[PDB]
């Protein structure tokens, strides 16, 4: 590929590799006063719109755009169906800016046809903590693809982020762009076997009949960690200590404040599930996963694949395998069809024994305006929604 847009940006070229001693911006000594104050030009008939995600109607417009036009798998069987409540949660983390929730409308219909978002977070990359924007939910309507709208959205959110004296960003994508700092395959653990077979997600054969498949993935409805329970507000301090200490081992992670722990982990039904094990009033283990359904395209019987996505999991009183087995059980108890996880943190070590299967694509991790050594995904300690 030519990367005609991306090679104008402060990112590595596709062949760039850096030693471990390199960990710095491509462009330093940036000045807020020099940042463009004018919005990037859109094609005629289109206008910028500042979305208010706390307004139900604006939020529902983003929801509809994404439901109809957001990420599909490689085979166009599934399309992500983030719920409106999920989008509210994902976009209103501590210190969020409404002006970083950027829509594009088609003037004649007043309809949203494009979106991009960012939230602020402190990111530790190779032991150096940098204030960054986390970019997500970039979407252009299917009818307007390949018209170079996405670089306009990217340049406009870059401009707005730079106005806040922030010069780095983290983002993930499935497409290969210049240039990943890490690449993580995803793995799936079947829960509702029959449904997964009926929609083509899973397969049978003459050895693995339907009944044998169901038996293979059967789970015992008893926790390894008996007192694992839904997180409560009182647990924020202990989760902050447990997770914050755990994450320091990785090459890439968010440095969460207590306010961020409360936001990202306190349970919201059909959005975010966090469970904790409290011993002596101290939090010693945690499980978390978020709800991300995929619409099943064209299916007559099922509209939705109800998937739970591994988020952050820490154990000090059990094995990581026992902890993730409990995560699968808790996902089953909450009526999820499948448990999805990336090969980040310690996850890959449990995939074989817990009967995960390898998926057909991977998620790449990227930094904007940062040069450093890349790393295997076991060194990644951050999950983007
Ligand atoms: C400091 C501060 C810095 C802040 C900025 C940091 C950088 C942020 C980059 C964006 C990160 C996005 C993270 C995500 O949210 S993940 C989910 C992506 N959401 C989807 O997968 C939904 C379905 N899909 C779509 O809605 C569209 O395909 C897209 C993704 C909007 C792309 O639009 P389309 O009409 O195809 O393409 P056009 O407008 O002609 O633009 C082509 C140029 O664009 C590049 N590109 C494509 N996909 C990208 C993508 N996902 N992220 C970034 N760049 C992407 C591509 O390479 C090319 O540029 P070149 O010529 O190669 O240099
Ligand atoms: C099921 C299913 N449904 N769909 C629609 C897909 C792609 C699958 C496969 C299953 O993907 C995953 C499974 C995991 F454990 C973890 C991550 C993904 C994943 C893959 C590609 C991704 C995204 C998320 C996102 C969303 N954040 C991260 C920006 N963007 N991209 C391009
Ligand atoms: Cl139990």
């Amino acid at each position: 590929p030519d990367y005609k847009f991306w090679y104008t940006q402060p990112v590595p070229k596709i062949n760039d590799e850096f030693n471990e001693s390199v960990n710095e911006p491509f462009i330093s000594d940036n000045k807020v006063e020099d940042v463009r104050k004018d919005e990037y030009k859109l094609p005629p008939g289109y206008s910028w719109y500042v979305c208010d995600v706390k307004d139900e109607k604006d939020r529902s417009e983003i929801y509809t755009l994404l439901t109809d036009n957001y990420v599909e798998d490689d085979d166009n069987i599934f399309r992500f169906n983030y719920s409106a409540e999920f989008l509210l949660w994902a976009l209103t983390s501590p210190n969020y800016l409404k002006t970083w929730h950027i829509g594009v409308k088609y003037d004649a219909s007043n309809k949203l046809i494009g979106f991009i978002s960012a939230i602020p977070t402190d990111i530790c990359i190779h032991k150096r903590t940098i204030k960054m924007a986390e970019v997500n939910f970039l979407c252009v309507h299917k009818t307007l693809r390949s018209k170079r709208l996405a670089p306009v959205l990217i340049k406009e959110i870059t401009r707005r982020i730079n106005l806040e004296n922030i010069w780095q960003a983290i983002y993930t994508a499935g497409v290969y762009l210049p240039k990943p700092v890490s690449d993580a395959r995803y793995y799936h653990r079947s829960i509702n076997v029959k449904k997964l077979i009926e929609i083509g997600f899973s397969s049978l054969n003459s050895r693995l009949t339907m009944s044998r498949a169901i038996k293979l993935y059967r789970v015992e409805d008893t926790l390894n960690i008996k007192n694992m329970r839904l997180m409560k507000k009182k647990d924020v301090e202990g989760v902050h200590k447990l997770l914050g200490s755990y994450l320091e081992q990785f090459n890439l992670y968010a440095v969460f404040t207590k306010e961020e722990i409360a936001h990202w982990f306190l349970p919201i039904e059909n959005v975010i599930y966090t469970y904790v094990n409290e011993e002596n009033g101290k939090i010693k283990d945690m499980i978390s996963f978020y709800s991300l359904p995929s619409q099943i395209l064209g299916n007559d019987k099922y509209s939705t694949l109800n998937a739970a996505y591994s988020f952050y999991n820490v154990t000090t009183t059990a094995t990581f395998k026992q902890l993730m087995q409990d995560a699968i059980l808790l996902a089953k108890r909450n009526n999820f069809d499948v448990f999805n996880a990336l090969e980040v943190m310690q996850n890959k070590s449990v995939f074989e024994d817990l009967k995960f299967g390898e998926g057909d694509e991977s998620l790449k991790y990227y930094l904007y305006n940062w040069k450093c050594a890349s790393f295997a995904p076991a060194h990644v300690g951050i999950v983007l929604l």
